């Protein structure tokens, strides 16, 4: 039998916030089992430094820049969404035969093209856009102020959550609400043939920070107040992950199930996180914004309690995840990743030769990073480029350019011929950013690829 | 049998310009009848100030700024125009075995694949362009002199008129040239089992101000030479659909038969129109620009001689057609108006708690108008945005936006996020317009949507 | 049987270095004789004053304006290129039972999807990017140096050529090269019942300026050295072209082979060029810039002897082999060019009353050109109109506009008219010149149709 694949991916989750990756305070251990009998990776790259483009960039395989997809959606409403015409993950394994869910946040389309359904999933329980308030008792009390008022613009963090389309009212602590659903859905799938794809989407432990007492009291030791919020959301989520494991054995699913869990980008330093011992953090090209803790786990299939330390990209889910599957891969998708197994059971660099890429745009010029075998560029805040030996020197604090001078340039002018199949962006996170976007004459990569 | 649809559009006809719309010195008996064995619409919006772009919106259902049509076409003719890609009623319709004719002025492209006949026309007799001269007598000598001298771009209001892509040499005036040729379509219709659908165009009463004499004679009060002849221009539509009407009763069609008579845009005041009671006229996002008369007639269908009081867009009628043909619609045409007939035999708002939008560009700044209720909401001049009761204060006199601060808030941020999905214009009018448009980083929507 | 077809193409060949267009000094015998026994073209242009969009049109029978192709590939490389929904004359003669090969310079695009291979090409022995060094004793020590210090983005010029895919050890200098595999491609042909279609793009006698000392032992009055040396290239071409010819006849090919020898754009004078008697050369809306030698070479079917003076298009190329092969054109392919065999024959003018037109950007704004019947209208320099007649004034010294001003805006207001379904440009040959072009509001068309 073909297996299942659970993809779980936190929110703004830190590098140092899970016990598998070096947390000394945070304690997550049903997190942790799934890292002790598997593989974890030191050097697993998103595609992009936060949320809507890394997203869309797992789904479709595709750097976003490719699909015009480089921010977040409009932060107020909109109706536009990742491409149609990049086939989703979901779709393509719900088209060789598999059961597929997705659960909590989305954030790539309000619209009914846009929408979970609509890109290959047969279940969607969770919130569309960028997350959402954690207390329904705090939350519906104000949507129905709002409605009653007769407002049709309302911030979407307090707004219903939906099941395949239709409205409900949700009773527990968002993380758990989600947890509980990630168990209906694996019940629900065993009564039926086919094996099973779910996309564990949690808002934790992204803003607002907001967590149960009860979780908080688990973390008597830590005094700053954000961090002690911030422990109990995730130790929410590794609750969460205990009780989906839980249904899975009751089900005889564990054993061909294969789980991925990550984060969709870099921990905020300023809302609780901690990227230890990566330099900066969410939306930066240093590691900190988009180096991020992840785990394989598959019994009999997946080696047990390894430390992979090869690159591994976001991308690669996608044809790796249809390799697996016995899924066809078409050559007009233009796939970004790669099938990372054959490389990954050999303990050899599924990247060996070759870059991985981060492009994240600001006002009027970009950051950039790449990423090939121990190297590192660096584009960042107006200044020439840096080089980093990233295996000697993880929190890129020397600068060994001036003794690589043609290996630097030549990183830099691989992804300036990289950007030119880059789209225009279809949308911005706020109407100015892209007023300021056009103004700028953007891309500037004029600035963004000049070498030294 | 499913009925037969007639679409008659005059062009640059004012709001008061007919007299079942309150003229006291236009007569207009033919168009009045209608009216009276009918019902007018008194908040009847088009979907654009002005001809091209609010054209565009009638035979595609959808706001011409999501279609890149914003504009009218090049003034001095192109090779662009209204996408294929979105389907017109006259398709539409053609595809659920209607006979198809379209009559006059098409403003939306030259091209074979954008021409009547491409775009469902069955039959098509009339001039590709904005407009044009009146009197072939005038305007063949000036034609055929040019095309003598070996000139290639010849201003198109002295063109030929053709008929299903073939030249002709036209004799009448032309409105009652396109008047004769809706008989004869009608004529054509009766010796098939299909039922019929016919897009009539006038041009008139569009510049220039061309009337016949006999004509002005019928209004000898009116001193004001412009305003004579301007008239002069309407009787002639008025005695076409008196003409088209008995055609219409001699072959026993006027009974299945849903008529609808509207202009395409407010009057232009400099040319002879009076928009009472409204502001300002065309091209305006007042109520004068985008507000127009609108008729519906159809016997034991439509009630006789009623005035319907609640809004309805010109994007209505693509599904209201479509429905009252049994023809089925795709959610992936990805229609802006509803079918408003339910709620039309209800007497109940098509549009209840739902906006009308008209939004034209300018140098550097862009116009905007909602209207969702009793409310209109305006952004003019570069002024802030205003807010009216349009229910009580018609001739929007008394802003009431520092007592509703929230609501208009609210309007403006549900046109914020509606604008989203707007395309950058496929051309302008002018080659001007869009360096001036590249230049100016347009749309400036921080400008369009910032709020007091 | 239907011909066989080969276009040859010399890459910055200028007007005056062929025999046959009247070279004083260097000698080409072999491509003398295909004139001598053929038909030469005094008023022949190609579609853009440069390589990659002049090809482009080539291939595809349109400006490369309509398909987002104005600007040659960038210089170090991209994933971009000619589309792939505008057919390419090989895949229409391919799918007509045509062998196909394509040989030397592609310029058209490096990606698998824009692989020669894949724009239906059966063979292909070439480089793929602008030009290359000429001397394989040269060129590949420099790039084993390169690739053994682990350097990816490595100036096209020095890698390998490929054939089919898979990389090869050139031994000639390039010219005898691709003249020996233009004979192996002849030879292959022999043994299949279809006819064959050949495009051999040389590179000669582009940049660098490399010859063989033995070529350049034939032209000892040739004092400038630079001249010598490109001598010597051009004179390399002629014993291709005598070569091919050869094994042709050898094949009894030569009788049922059409043959057309050009070039791809004017030649550029500080490289060792002569483009008497006309204006300026490469780049250039003069005529020396886009008016290029031509002659069609077909016994029993293209007159022997014979100097045709009506202007031609590279862009009718397309229709014409079509027509010739008994390919069927769908008009979806928008073809600017026309199938000028029928008015070739009759000697008469295949675009009378018909413009050809150039259009190439520079920074802030645009030069062009119009040829009609006798006449050529020039925007060059940001100068205004000026206007020729160019039959008597081939330099373009007499600028007749002051008497013919109706003319003149006439033939601009047309080329005002054609400019609004050229897209906006995917890609630029540098990032700064795509920068400038956002900067810039780019196409300023204000400046390039304003009349007087
Ligand atoms: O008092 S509040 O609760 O703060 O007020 C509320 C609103 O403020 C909040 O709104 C969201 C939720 O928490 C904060 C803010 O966070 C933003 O959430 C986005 C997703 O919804 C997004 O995160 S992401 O999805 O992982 O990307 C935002 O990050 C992005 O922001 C920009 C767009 O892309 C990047 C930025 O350019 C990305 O961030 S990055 O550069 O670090 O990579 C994320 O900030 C909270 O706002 S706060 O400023 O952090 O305090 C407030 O707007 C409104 O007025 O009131 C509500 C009601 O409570
Ligand atoms: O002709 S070659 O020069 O050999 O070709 C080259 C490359 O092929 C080689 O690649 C590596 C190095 O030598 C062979 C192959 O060995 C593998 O090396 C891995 C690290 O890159 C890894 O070694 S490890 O670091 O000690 O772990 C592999 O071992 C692991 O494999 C499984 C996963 O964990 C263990 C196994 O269960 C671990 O093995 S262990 O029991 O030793 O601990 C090791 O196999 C050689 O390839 S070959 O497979 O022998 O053919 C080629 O990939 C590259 O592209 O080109 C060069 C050209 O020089
Ligand atoms: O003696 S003249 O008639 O003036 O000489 C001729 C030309 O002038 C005329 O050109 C047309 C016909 O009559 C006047 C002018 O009307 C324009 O017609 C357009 C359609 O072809 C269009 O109307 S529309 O279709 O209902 O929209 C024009 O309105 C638009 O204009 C701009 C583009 O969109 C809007 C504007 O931004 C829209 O108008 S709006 O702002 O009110 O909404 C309409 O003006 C007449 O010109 S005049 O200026 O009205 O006097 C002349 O230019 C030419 O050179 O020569 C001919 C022949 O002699
Ligand atoms: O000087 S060298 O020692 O030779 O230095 C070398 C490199 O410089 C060279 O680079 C190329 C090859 O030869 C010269 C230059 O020629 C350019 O070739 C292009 C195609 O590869 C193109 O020709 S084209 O394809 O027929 O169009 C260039 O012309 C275009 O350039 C722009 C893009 O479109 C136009 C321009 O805007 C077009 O020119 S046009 O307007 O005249 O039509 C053509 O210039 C040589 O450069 S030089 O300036 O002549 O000296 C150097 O970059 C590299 O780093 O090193 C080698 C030496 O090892
Ligand atoms: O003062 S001098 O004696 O003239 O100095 C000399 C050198 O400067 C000159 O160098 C060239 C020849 O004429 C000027 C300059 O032109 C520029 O050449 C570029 C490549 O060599 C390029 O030409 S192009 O490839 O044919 O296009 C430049 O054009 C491009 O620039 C932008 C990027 O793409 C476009 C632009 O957006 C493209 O322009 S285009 O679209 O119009 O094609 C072209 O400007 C001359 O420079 S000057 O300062 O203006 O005089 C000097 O560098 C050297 O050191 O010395 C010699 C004399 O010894
Ligand atoms: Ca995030
Ligand atoms: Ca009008
Ligand atoms: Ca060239």
């Amino acid at each position: 039998q073909k297996p299942n694949i659970i993809l779980i991916v936190a929110d703004d989750l830190g590098y140092a916030d899970v016990g598998f990756n070096g947390s000394k305070d945070i304690i997550t251990p049903n997190i942790d089992d799934l890292a002790k009998s598997g593989t974890s990776f030191s050097d697993a790259y998103v595609a992009h430094p936060f949320s809507g483009p890394s997203r869309a960039a797992l789904m479709t395989g595709r750097y976003p820049h490719k699909i015009g997809s480089q921010f977040n959606l409009p932060t107020r409403g909109s109706n536009v969404g990742v491409p149609t015409d990049a086939k989703f993950i979901s779709k393509l394994l719900n088209e060789n035969n598999y059961f597929t869910g997705a659960l909590g946040k989305w954030h790539m389309g309000d619209t009914p093209q846009h929408h979970p359904n609509k890109r290959g999933f047969d279940e969607y329980y969770g919130f569309l856009g960028g997350g959402h308030n954690y207390f329904p008792d705090q939350y519906q009390p104000q949507y129905k102020k709002q409605k009653a008022q007769g407002l049709k613009n309302i911030f979407e963090y307090i707004t219903p959550l939906e099941h395949n389309g239709k409205e409900v009212k949700e009773t527990q602590y968002i993380t758990d609400a989600l947890s509980r659903e990630a168990v209906n859905f694996v019940d629900k799938a065993v009564n039926k043939k086919h094996p099973f794809f779910l996309y564990l989407a949690y808002n934790a432990p992204h803003t607002p920070l907001q967590a149960k007492d009860e979780d908080m009291a688990m973390f008597p030791n830590i005094k700053n107040k954000d961090r002690k919020t911030y422990a109990g959301m995730v130790y929410a989520v590794d609750r969460g992950v205990g009780k989906l494991v839980e249904a899975l054995k009751k089900n005889n699913q564990y054993d061909n199930t294969l789980i991925v869990f990550m984060s969709d980008n870099g921990g905020k330093l300023s809302k609780g996180a901690n990227n230890f011992p990566l330099k900066a953090g969410k939306g930066s090209t240093q590691e900190g914004g988009f180096r991020v803790p992840m785990l394989f786990h598959w019994p009999k299939h997946v080696p047990a309690g390894k430390r992979f330390s090869h690159p591994v990209s976001a991308l690669d889910l996608y044809p790796t995840f249809a390799a697996l599957a016995g899924a066809k891969v078409e050559e007009n998708q233009h796939l970004d990743g790669t099938n990372m197994w054959p490389a990954f059971i050999k303990n050899e660099n599924p990247h060996k030769d070759e870059p991985i890429y981060a492009l994240r745009h600001r006002k009027g010029y970009s950051d950039a990073a790449i990423r090939m075998n121990q190297w590192k560029a660096l584009k960042v805040n107006q200044q020439p480029w840096q080089l980093f030996n990233i295996e000697n020197d993880i929190s890129e604090k020397h600068d060994v350019s001036k003794s690589n001078k043609a290996l630097l340039t030549d990183m830099v002018r691989e992804m300036e011929k990289w950007s030119w199949d880059n789209q225009q962006p279809s949308w911005f996170h706020e109407t100015t950013e892209g007023v300021n976007w056009r103004l700028d004459a953007m891309p500037r990569f004029d600035k963004t690829f000049k070498t030294t």
